[PDB]
Protein backbone atom coordinates (compact mmCIF):
# COMPACT_ATOMS: atom_id res chain seq x y z
CA UNK A 1 0.00 0.00 0.00
CA UNK A 2 1.60 3.51 -1.20
CA UNK A 3 2.25 6.16 1.18
CA UNK A 4 4.33 8.71 0.03
CA UNK A 5 7.20 9.43 -2.65
CA UNK A 6 11.07 9.50 -1.12
CA UNK A 7 13.17 10.60 -3.65
CA UNK A 8 14.05 8.92 -7.26
CA UNK A 9 18.09 7.36 -6.69
CA UNK A 10 20.70 6.33 -9.33
CA UNK A 11 18.77 3.23 -10.35
CA UNK A 12 15.31 3.65 -8.94
CA UNK A 13 12.33 5.28 -7.81
CA UNK A 14 11.73 5.05 -4.05
CA UNK A 15 8.48 4.96 -2.66
CA UNK A 16 7.40 4.96 1.31
CA UNK A 17 4.99 2.76 2.17
CA UNK A 18 2.94 0.75 4.71
CA UNK A 19 3.23 -2.91 2.67
CA UNK A 20 -0.03 -4.56 1.81
CA UNK A 21 -0.95 -5.62 5.71
CA UNK A 22 2.57 -5.29 6.71
CA UNK A 23 2.16 -2.42 8.94
CA UNK A 24 6.12 -1.99 9.56
CA UNK A 25 6.79 1.24 7.78
CA UNK A 26 8.60 0.67 4.47
CA UNK A 27 10.46 1.88 1.29
CA UNK A 28 9.96 0.29 -2.14
CA UNK A 29 11.82 0.59 -4.59
CA UNK A 30 11.18 0.39 -7.98
CA UNK A 31 12.95 -0.85 -11.24
CA UNK A 32 17.46 -12.63 -14.42
CA UNK A 33 18.97 -15.34 -12.52
CA UNK A 34 22.37 -13.00 -10.66
CA UNK A 35 19.59 -10.51 -9.82
CA UNK A 36 17.56 -12.83 -8.28
CA UNK A 37 20.73 -14.41 -6.40
CA UNK A 38 21.86 -10.83 -5.11
CA UNK A 39 18.12 -10.54 -3.89
CA UNK A 40 17.84 -13.83 -2.22
CA UNK A 41 20.93 -13.34 -0.24
CA UNK A 42 20.61 -9.64 1.08
CA UNK A 43 17.61 -11.46 2.38
CA UNK A 44 19.16 -14.47 3.88
CA UNK A 45 21.85 -11.30 5.48
CA UNK A 46 20.92 -10.55 8.75
CA UNK A 47 22.76 -7.98 10.64
CA UNK A 48 21.77 -5.15 12.65
CA UNK A 49 23.44 -2.39 10.67
CA UNK A 50 22.67 -4.10 7.59
CA UNK A 51 19.35 -2.77 6.11
CA UNK A 52 16.33 -5.65 5.85
CA UNK A 53 15.13 -6.69 2.44
CA UNK A 54 11.41 -7.55 3.13
CA UNK A 55 10.50 -8.42 0.19
CA UNK A 56 11.19 -7.99 -3.77
CA UNK A 57 8.04 -8.81 -6.01
CA UNK A 58 7.34 -7.78 -9.78
CA UNK A 59 6.89 -9.29 -13.43
CA UNK A 60 9.68 -9.00 -15.70
CA UNK A 61 8.95 -4.85 -16.56
CA UNK A 62 8.99 -3.87 -13.06
CA UNK A 63 10.97 -4.92 -9.75
CA UNK A 64 9.86 -3.46 -6.37
CA UNK A 65 12.00 -3.97 -3.24
CA UNK A 66 10.79 -4.02 -0.09
CA UNK A 67 13.19 -2.29 2.83
CA UNK A 68 12.34 -1.54 6.39
CA UNK A 69 11.83 2.27 6.43
CA UNK A 70 14.77 4.22 7.54
CA UNK A 71 14.58 8.42 9.03
CA UNK A 72 17.80 9.56 6.95
CA UNK A 73 20.94 8.70 5.86
CA UNK A 74 24.14 9.87 7.10
CA UNK A 75 24.79 11.95 4.06
CA UNK A 76 21.40 14.60 4.96
CA UNK A 77 23.30 14.62 8.50
CA UNK A 78 26.55 15.69 7.07
CA UNK A 79 24.99 17.67 4.69
CA UNK A 80 24.07 21.68 4.77
CA UNK A 81 22.71 20.34 8.36
CA UNK A 82 24.90 22.94 10.11
CA UNK A 83 21.71 22.41 13.10
CA UNK A 84 23.40 19.21 12.70
CA UNK A 85 27.17 18.95 14.37
CA UNK A 86 28.94 15.91 14.60
CA UNK A 87 31.71 15.43 17.31
CA UNK A 88 32.58 11.63 18.74
CA UNK A 89 29.05 11.10 16.96
CA UNK A 90 31.62 10.69 14.42
CA UNK A 91 32.99 7.19 16.80
CA UNK A 92 29.36 5.84 16.94
CA UNK A 93 28.44 6.18 13.10
CA UNK A 94 32.07 4.17 12.42
CA UNK A 95 31.29 1.98 14.75
CA UNK A 96 28.21 0.57 12.92
CA UNK A 97 29.66 1.20 9.64
CA UNK A 98 32.54 -1.28 10.25
CA UNK A 99 30.40 -3.52 12.55
CA UNK A 100 28.08 -3.67 9.53
CA UNK A 101 30.31 -4.03 6.89
CA UNK A 102 32.61 -6.66 9.23
CA UNK A 103 29.35 -8.46 8.68
CA UNK A 104 29.46 -8.04 5.15
CA UNK A 105 32.71 -9.11 4.60
CA UNK A 106 32.74 -12.16 6.78
CA UNK A 107 30.00 -13.25 4.23
CA UNK A 108 32.40 -12.64 1.59
CA UNK A 109 30.65 -10.08 0.33
CA UNK A 110 32.02 -6.84 -0.77
CA UNK A 111 29.31 -3.91 -0.96
CA UNK A 112 30.60 -2.07 -3.81
CA UNK A 113 28.74 1.17 -3.50
CA UNK A 114 29.17 2.67 0.33
CA UNK A 115 29.29 6.46 0.21
CA UNK A 116 27.18 8.70 2.55
CA UNK A 117 23.90 7.91 1.74
CA UNK A 118 23.92 4.50 1.70
CA UNK A 119 24.79 4.54 5.40
CA UNK A 120 20.84 4.70 6.41
CA UNK A 121 20.03 5.71 10.07
CA UNK A 122 16.46 4.39 11.34
CA UNK A 123 14.57 6.38 14.04
CA UNK A 124 16.30 4.80 16.80
CA UNK A 125 20.08 5.75 15.49
CA UNK A 126 20.99 2.22 14.18
CA UNK A 127 22.73 2.48 11.20
CA UNK A 128 22.18 0.19 8.59
CA UNK A 129 23.94 -0.03 5.39
CA UNK A 130 22.18 0.13 2.16
CA UNK A 131 21.92 -2.56 -0.46
CA UNK A 132 25.56 -3.61 -2.02
CA UNK A 133 24.73 -1.62 -5.25
CA UNK A 134 23.77 -4.31 -8.08
CA UNK A 135 21.56 -5.68 -5.42
CA UNK A 136 19.46 -2.93 -7.70
CA UNK A 137 21.13 -0.62 -9.18
CA UNK A 138 23.76 -1.86 -11.45
CA UNK A 139 22.24 -5.60 -11.19
CA UNK A 140 19.29 -5.02 -12.68
CA UNK A 141 20.30 -1.58 -15.01
CA UNK A 142 17.57 0.85 -16.49
CA UNK A 143 18.49 3.89 -14.99
CA UNK A 144 15.94 6.39 -13.23
CA UNK A 145 14.85 9.95 -13.88
CA UNK A 146 16.73 12.20 -11.29
CA UNK A 147 19.14 15.10 -11.03
CA UNK A 148 21.47 15.59 -8.34
CA UNK A 149 25.04 14.81 -8.38
CA UNK A 150 26.82 11.16 -9.29
CA UNK A 151 29.98 10.61 -7.13
CA UNK A 152 32.50 8.50 -7.74
CA UNK A 153 34.36 10.13 -4.85
CA UNK A 154 34.82 7.37 -3.16
CA UNK A 155 36.44 5.09 -5.34
CA UNK A 156 39.96 3.86 -4.11
CA UNK A 157 42.42 4.38 -6.13
CA UNK A 158 42.76 0.84 -7.37
CA UNK A 159 39.36 0.88 -9.01
CA UNK A 160 40.26 4.58 -10.73
CA UNK A 161 43.04 2.76 -12.00
CA UNK A 162 40.39 0.18 -13.44
CA UNK A 163 42.29 -2.51 -11.40
CA UNK A 164 40.00 -5.83 -12.44
CA UNK A 165 40.36 -7.52 -9.00
CA UNK A 166 39.64 -5.29 -6.16
CA UNK A 167 38.37 -6.58 -2.33
CA UNK A 168 37.54 -5.32 1.06
CA UNK A 169 40.12 -2.84 -0.01
CA UNK A 170 37.52 -1.21 -1.74
CA UNK A 171 35.14 -0.67 0.72
CA UNK A 172 37.52 0.44 3.52
CA UNK A 173 38.54 2.85 1.33
CA UNK A 174 34.93 4.17 0.81
CA UNK A 175 34.89 4.36 4.80
CA UNK A 176 38.19 6.48 4.71
CA UNK A 177 35.94 8.86 2.40
CA UNK A 178 32.51 8.58 4.65
CA UNK A 179 35.00 9.39 7.82
CA UNK A 180 36.72 12.19 6.04
CA UNK A 181 33.46 13.69 4.84
CA UNK A 182 32.01 13.28 8.42
CA UNK A 183 35.30 14.98 9.86
CA UNK A 184 35.12 17.73 7.12
CA UNK A 185 31.44 18.24 6.20
CA UNK A 186 32.49 18.63 2.83
CA UNK A 187 32.90 15.87 0.09
CA UNK A 188 36.98 14.79 0.88
CA UNK A 189 38.13 13.88 -2.81
CA UNK A 190 35.07 15.46 -5.15
CA UNK A 191 36.65 14.58 -8.20
CA UNK A 192 35.28 15.80 -12.01
CA UNK A 193 36.06 12.63 -13.82
CA UNK A 194 38.17 9.24 -12.76
CA UNK A 195 41.41 11.04 -13.51
CA UNK A 196 40.35 14.39 -11.60
CA UNK A 197 39.55 11.89 -9.21
CA UNK A 198 42.72 10.09 -9.22
CA UNK A 199 44.55 13.55 -8.61
CA UNK A 200 42.65 15.08 -5.48
CA UNK A 201 43.58 11.16 -4.09
CA UNK A 202 47.16 11.71 -4.99
CA UNK A 203 47.68 15.66 -4.19
CA UNK A 204 45.64 15.25 -0.92
CA UNK A 205 47.42 11.76 0.49
CA UNK A 206 50.82 12.25 -1.75
CA UNK A 207 51.34 10.23 -4.35
CA UNK A 208 52.41 6.35 -3.47
CA UNK A 209 56.28 5.54 -4.01
CA UNK A 210 56.66 1.78 -5.19
CA UNK A 211 57.51 0.87 -1.55
CA UNK A 212 53.89 2.36 -0.28
CA UNK A 213 51.85 0.99 -3.16
CA UNK A 214 53.62 -1.91 -4.72
CA UNK A 215 52.39 -3.22 -8.23
CA UNK A 216 50.69 -0.05 -8.30
CA UNK A 217 51.68 0.88 -11.95
CA UNK A 218 51.01 -2.25 -13.82
CA UNK A 219 47.74 -1.59 -12.82
CA UNK A 220 45.41 -1.93 -15.95
CA UNK A 221 44.94 2.54 -16.63
CA UNK A 222 47.39 3.47 -14.55
CA UNK A 223 49.02 6.80 -15.87
CA UNK A 224 52.34 8.63 -13.97
CA UNK A 225 50.95 11.73 -11.68
CA UNK A 226 53.77 14.58 -10.51
CA UNK A 227 55.00 13.08 -7.30
CA UNK A 228 52.60 15.09 -4.68
CA UNK A 229 53.87 15.38 -1.01
CA UNK A 230 50.60 15.22 0.48
CA UNK A 231 48.91 16.33 3.43
CA UNK A 232 50.09 15.46 7.03
CA UNK A 233 46.55 13.69 7.97
CA UNK A 234 46.48 16.04 10.85
CA UNK A 235 46.85 19.26 8.74
CA UNK A 236 44.22 17.93 6.69
CA UNK A 237 42.18 16.92 9.88
CA UNK A 238 43.04 19.15 12.63
CA UNK A 239 39.57 18.07 14.59
CA UNK A 240 41.32 14.69 14.87
CA UNK A 241 43.23 13.16 17.36
CA UNK A 242 45.76 10.81 17.22
CA UNK A 243 43.68 7.55 17.58
CA UNK A 244 41.19 8.65 14.95
CA UNK A 245 44.06 10.14 12.42
CA UNK A 246 45.71 6.29 12.96
CA UNK A 247 42.74 4.91 11.57
CA UNK A 248 41.74 7.79 9.09
CA UNK A 249 46.10 5.86 8.46
CA UNK A 250 44.73 2.56 7.97
CA UNK A 251 41.74 3.17 6.02
CA UNK A 252 43.93 5.17 3.36
CA UNK A 253 46.96 3.26 2.45
CA UNK A 254 47.24 2.62 -0.69
CA UNK A 255 47.91 -0.84 -1.19
CA UNK A 256 44.74 -2.11 -0.92
CA UNK A 257 46.01 -5.22 1.19
CA UNK A 258 48.05 -2.97 3.76
CA UNK A 259 44.85 -0.80 3.73
CA UNK A 260 42.93 -2.13 7.08
CA UNK A 261 40.48 -4.38 7.20
CA UNK A 262 36.87 -3.34 8.99
CA UNK A 263 37.76 -6.39 11.83
CA UNK A 264 41.61 -4.67 11.89
CA UNK A 265 39.71 -1.11 12.06
CA UNK A 266 37.47 -2.05 14.70
CA UNK A 267 40.00 -3.63 17.39
CA UNK A 268 41.58 -0.03 16.34
CA UNK A 269 42.22 2.35 19.79
CA UNK A 270 39.91 4.63 18.43
CA UNK A 271 36.86 2.61 18.85
CA UNK A 272 38.04 1.77 23.06
CA UNK A 273 39.63 5.09 23.77
CA UNK A 274 37.45 7.20 25.62
CA UNK A 275 35.35 9.75 23.84
CA UNK A 276 32.83 6.65 23.66
CA UNK A 277 30.49 6.78 20.69
CA UNK A 278 27.21 8.84 21.56
CA UNK A 279 24.60 6.20 22.16
CA UNK A 280 22.68 6.87 19.28
CA UNK A 281 19.49 8.25 19.92
CA UNK A 282 21.69 10.62 21.60
CA UNK A 283 22.89 10.42 17.34
CA UNK A 284 21.37 14.20 16.20
CA UNK A 285 18.21 13.16 13.61
CA UNK A 286 17.70 16.47 10.56
CA UNK A 287 14.60 18.21 10.56
N1 LIG B 1 15.22 2.18 3.28
C1 LIG B 1 14.92 3.48 3.06
N2 LIG B 1 14.26 4.22 3.98
C2 LIG B 1 13.96 5.52 3.75
N3 LIG B 1 14.27 6.19 2.62
C3 LIG B 1 14.93 5.57 1.62
C4 LIG B 1 15.30 4.16 1.78
N4 LIG B 1 15.93 3.80 0.64
C5 LIG B 1 15.95 4.89 -0.17
N5 LIG B 1 15.36 5.93 0.43
C6 LIG B 1 15.18 7.26 -0.16
O1 LIG B 1 15.31 7.13 -1.57
C7 LIG B 1 15.87 8.32 -2.12
C8 LIG B 1 17.04 7.91 -3.01
O2 LIG B 1 17.58 6.76 -2.36
P1 LIG B 1 18.36 5.56 -3.09
O3 LIG B 1 19.15 4.80 -2.03
O4 LIG B 1 17.46 4.74 -3.99
O5 LIG B 1 19.38 6.44 -3.96
P2 LIG B 1 20.56 5.70 -4.73
O6 LIG B 1 21.21 4.73 -3.72
O7 LIG B 1 21.34 6.78 -5.43
O8 LIG B 1 19.76 4.98 -5.93
P3 LIG B 1 19.36 3.41 -6.10
O9 LIG B 1 19.50 2.82 -4.71
O10 LIG B 1 17.92 3.44 -6.55
O11 LIG B 1 20.30 2.96 -7.21
C9 LIG B 1 16.26 9.19 -0.94
O12 LIG B 1 15.30 10.24 -0.81
C10 LIG B 1 16.19 8.30 0.29
O13 LIG B 1 15.66 9.04 1.39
Amino acid sequence: EKLDFLGEGQFATVYKARDKNTNQIVAIKKINRTALREIKLLQELSHPNIIGLLDAFGHKSNISLVFDFMETDLEVIIKDNSLVLTPSHIKAYMLMTLQGLEYLHQHWILHRDLKPNNLLLDENGVLKLADFGLAKSFGSPNRAYTHQVVTRWYRAPELLFGARMYGVGVDMWAVGCILAELLLRVPFLPGDSDLDQLTRIFETLGTPTEEQWPDMCSLPDYVTFKSFPGIPLHHIFSAAGDDLLDLIQGLFLFNPCARITATQALKMKYFSNRPGPTPGCQLPRPN
